[PDB]
């Protein structure tokens, strides 16, 4: 009968997780080769992600299993791999959001934030969005998200508190505060890691270039991309979570008006009725400041701050990072009382005083921690370093060389496919390093001028949107639970393809002309050429 | 008038933590050097754990702002320091105790170890010392604590609530266990990693040495000394938390009998009203013993295993580890069904069925690990990185050089006092393979024939009793909070002196005929004696 239809499809989770790694058999079976070994775990992890068979935690412990069962690294390899600088610094902003929200300064800043802006949707993903945009183009962009993810979410549960189709806003201010992180880093040269590395390449393997790639020249060619790239994903959030509609979007027309005089009335009334503002809240919100500050100024790269000043290495950098700096003011949050003269007494012996708490206890944090996305960018961490140590990206990026019986506007735009494709599996900073070198020799083999070829993969190891293990603004967005990994990946499928039209967009107009990108110059010389 | 001394006892904690930094600041102001700022960070962290003026994973976060700030170690470096494989294995391990917990397996097995040792406090003590030490000879310390801890814990438990002083049971048989974990695998060629690095030493340093450190001369040496030490310390242990009376410690004499004979008949009654077991406790003892025999026979030293077999690296050793299979059984706990034909019905959509949960779901596992544990570990991996890389290890270990006008049984004496001591703050396996060349070379400038100064640096990197740091099985068993460090430390600094008394009752008996400790062989002579 009928009802073993129903029993085959409760057991659609079990189902996918006996059979998918099943199906899959022939890459490695008829591909013997690291390069198919890691492969295979790239593609079981991406459908184990999509589907949500497994919680993404479990998900993302499996390289650690399956990396020294096929000989691509040691165990004791791949377990230094889940814990960096860029996961403790998670660790410490989340430290710090815990103590916001456990103190009610949250709701301050979120009622004052829908005071100012208003209850209009697509206005207030706007502001979000430009807001994270211009603080991602001087700080990290995971600094920015582990400072921006739980003040959205703390407006936007003000916001449905306020009227009482959220579940589609809270997928789109979500989705947007993490792309925003990703796009506005990219309009400087010291937003992203890897524009960095291009300065690097540029300098190493083309002497006598003049500094050609400044601070100035990335300025002007990569900020009219990221405006234009910041609105397009604007309108195609707004057009995928959101209707159509676009009055209905802006709160145009009566029978929305009154809704939303009545939501602004009532954020009003909760607003004044909070008080002034405690004592804990007052060292919170300088505590706050003070990281942000301290973000801001430890190595700007146009100027010398106080990470080079203070603690330099040989080379000059700066020994301490912005972990560091959130680690520091995370501990400093369990020294501080949350009550000065807060002297009460125990339900214990009667002839004791007690000591307040601080701003932070340990119950608290271990209660409110997200650890699953601490493992979730560890996991991502160590696949990105399995696709390097088994031969995938140099596999990869040798498949590039023969694009030459291309003409040249289409080389860009399948380098940019490709790059924008690869980056969703691992990281930004390790595809920049091995493909640049090998793009360098493909534009000297051809007469082409360097940087038609090396700006467009710079910027395309930007676009990574789909999966959480492609930037970890992908992987912190899911610190609270209302979001799919499919709808990342339905949202990011298109947007790839948006960024790289810009991408080819902004190499063939505005950056011809502060380039000289048509005239093959005489520091790109060597004994292959002439 | 008094009321001031009140409130600056209640605010000990805050005094401590901005008193202690600065009273110790003499000694990296008057000695600038890398190796002063590493002793005063590991003074600071012993203080703040003895004193436990903050949490236990607070105070292990200090490496990661101290080691930059001084100029011992970039940022990066120490960020990955903070989870080994180590760390993995207590996380695979306590993953499938929560799994024994879940399901009320942990009650059955206490309730069967009650009703077959009985309840009397000093024989249960001893039973699980036997037990933990037995099982430690042949596997991981870490292993055997992981798997040892929560068992322990669910015993006494389980005795707790028949008889209804008990606090001072519960830091024994936590103790012993962690202590028992550490000795029994001195006795065993392969129970621990120095014992292994002694031997590559020996054999690397004095070639034509015909093999003098094999499984069975090791065996012969070191077992006795486990079982004197393991006495010993169970009867340190009955000393310092139980009493001096060595009746009521036996449970012997009337008035003792009666509560005795009581609390085996609750036992007895409560355990006969659990019934047959459930399909998830069947599941679960199935998988804990097919985890316990893959522990087993994964690499065992004196035959060939599976992770030599399948899967072996170039010099064909195990590229597989333990923790690997901890990982890999808790990631099947997650697949396989608490029920198999349990098809429920949802309280959403209404022509639905349901699957069941999983052996293990992520909010029991998020709601019951020790995330504070792992934490911990992993700043006593950063803290033993720091003090190799600052050069503390090289600095204490050319101390032992001028010990040479000394007479020869106190040179044993000596160096095993400092290397017990030094062993609470670094890695064993570091500071074997540092101190052990050193003491090659000071044996041959004197003539003493080596391993009278090898074998006890080995076996005192073993005794490390005091600090949660020391080992990994010093750091499991805070896993349920009823610990504090002052009784670790109180009950670890006599039983250092105790260990090194029996080592050096061991070198000087019985290890004089097995090794010809008296001669001087002729494989030791190089260039510089004769
Ligand atoms: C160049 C200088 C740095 C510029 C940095 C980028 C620009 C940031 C502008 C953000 C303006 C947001 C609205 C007003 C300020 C935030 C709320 C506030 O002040 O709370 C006061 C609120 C108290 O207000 P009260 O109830 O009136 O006393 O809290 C505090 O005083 C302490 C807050 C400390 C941390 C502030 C974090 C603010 C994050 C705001 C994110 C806004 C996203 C969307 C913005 C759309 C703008 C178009
Ligand atoms: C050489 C072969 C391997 C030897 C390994 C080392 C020796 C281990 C002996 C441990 C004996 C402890 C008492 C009996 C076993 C535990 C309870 C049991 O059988 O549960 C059955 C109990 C069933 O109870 P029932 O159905 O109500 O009869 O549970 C199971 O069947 C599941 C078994 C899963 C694994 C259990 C591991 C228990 C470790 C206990 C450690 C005890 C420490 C103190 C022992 C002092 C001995 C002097
Ligand atoms: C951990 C739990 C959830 C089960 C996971 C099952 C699969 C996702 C993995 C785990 C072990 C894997 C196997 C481990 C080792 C091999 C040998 C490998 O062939 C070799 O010879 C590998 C070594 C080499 O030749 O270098 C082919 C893939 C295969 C079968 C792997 C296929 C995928 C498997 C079954
Ligand atoms: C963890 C937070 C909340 C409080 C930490 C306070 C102290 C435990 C630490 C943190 C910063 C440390 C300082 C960081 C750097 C230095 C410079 C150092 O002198 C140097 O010149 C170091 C660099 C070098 O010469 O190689 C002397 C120690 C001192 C003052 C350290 C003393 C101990 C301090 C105050
Ligand atoms: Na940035
Ligand atoms: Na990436
Ligand atoms: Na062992
Ligand atoms: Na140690």
């Amino acid at each position: 009968m009928a009802t073993c239809w129903q029993a085959l499809w409760a057991y659609r989770s079990y189902l996918i997780v006996f059979f998918v790694p099943i199906l899959l058999l022939p890459l490695p079976i008829l591909v013997p080769s690291k390069e198919a070994y890691c492969a295979y775990a790239i593609i079981l992890m991406a459908l184990f992600w999509c589907t949500e068979a497994l919680p993404l935690a479990v998900t993302a412990l499996f390289p650690l299993i399956l990396f020294p069962m096929m000989g691509i690294v040691d165990a004791s390899e791949v377990a230094v791999e889940y814990l960096k600088d860029s996961n403790l610094l998670f660790f410490g902003g989340l430290l710090v959001a815990i103590a916001v929200e456990h103190w009610n300064l949250h709701k301050r800043i979120a009622l004052r934030v829908l005071l100012i802006v208003g209850v209009r949707p697509a206005p207030l993903i706007l502001g979000f969005m430009l807001v994270t945009a211009f603080l991602s183009m001087w700080i990290s962009n995971t600094a920015t998200s582990a400072m921006m993810v739980p003040i959205a979410h703390a407006v936007l549960d003000q916001l449905h508190s306020s009227q009482a189709k959220h579940l589609h806003l809270t997928q789109c201010m979500s989705l947007c505060v993490c792309y925003s992180a990703s796009i506005g880093g990219i309009a400087t040269l010291t937003g992203t890691a890897p524009n960095l590395v291009l300065q690097g390449q540029i300098n190493s393997l083309f002497p006598q270039n003049g500094n050609v790639v400044n601070f100035a020249s990335w300025f002007s060619f990569a900020f009219p991309t990221m405006v234009i790239l910041l609105l397009l994903a604007w309108l195609w959030l707004q057009i995928l979570f959101l209707g159509f509609n676009f009055r209905k979007n802006f709160g145009i027309g009566e029978k929305m008006q009154e809704q939303q005089q009545a939501a602004y009335c009532v954020i009003q009334t909760e607003h004044r009725l909070l008080g002034p503002m405690t004592f804990a809240e007052k060292a919170i919100s300088i505590l706050f400041v003070i990281l942000v500050l301290l973000w801001f100024t430890r190595e700007p790269g146009f100027f010398l701050g106080w990470g080079n000043l203070a603690f330099p290495n040989a080379k000059g950098e700066s020994m301490v990072s912005d972990g560091t700096v959130a680690i520091f003011i995370g501990i400093i949050m369990f020294i501080i009382p949350s009550k000065f003269p807060g002297l009460t007494q125990d339900p214990e012996n009667p002839g004791k005083l007690k000591a307040p708490l601080g701003l932070l206890d340990w119950k608290t944090v271990n209660q409110k921690m997200p650890w699953n996305i601490v493992l979730l960018l560890g996991g991502g961490y160590a696949l990105a370093k399995g696709s390097e140590r088994s031969g995938l990206s140099e596999w990869l990026g040798n498949k590039l060389t023969p694009l030459q019986s291309v003409p040249a506007p289409a080389i860009a735009i399948i380098l940019s496919l490709l790059v924008a494709t690869f980056t969703e599996c691992t990281s930004n900073v390790a595809t920049t390093t091995i493909f640049l070198p090998i793009l360098a020799s493909m534009a000297q083999a051809i007469c082409l001028h360097p940087l038609y070829v090396m700006l467009p993969c710079t910027l395309a190891t930007s676009l990574a949107f789909m999966l959480p293990v492609a930037t970890p603004p992908n992987a912190i967005v899911f610190s609270f639970g209302d979001l799919k990994v499919l709808d990342m990946a339905r949202a990011g499928f298109l947007l790839n393809i948006i960024g790289v039209l810009v991408i080819a967009l902004a190499i063939n107009s505005w950056g011809i002309p502060l380039f000289s990108l048509h005239s093959f110059p005489s520091w790109a010389q060597s004994n292959t050429t002439a």
